[PDB]
């Protein structure tokens, strides 16, 4: 659905972003594939403590993507 599509944003602590991405981006690929959401990692900035992530899709797929991000960090 076209009317369901929206955008969300969150911040991953820097020490955790490598886990989210994974080897060759395998982890973030999996989260994208499972959730059906588009997930983009923001350009890194020097001396930040967190890395921004945008998630676009329906509310359901964004909620799933967030859940999977959390699960990956356990």
């Amino acid at each position: 659905p076209l009317g369901s599509q929206t955008t969300h944003e969150l911040t991953i602590p820097n020490n955790l972003i490598g886990c989210i991405i994974g080897r060759q981006g395998a982890n973030i690929n999996e989260i994208r594939q499972m959730s059906g959401a588009q997930i983009k990692i923001a350009n890194p900035v020097e001396g930040s403590s967190g890395r921004q992530v945008t998630i676009t899709g329906s509310a359901a797929s964004i909620s799933l993507a967030q859940y999977l991000i959390n699960a990956r960090l356990s």
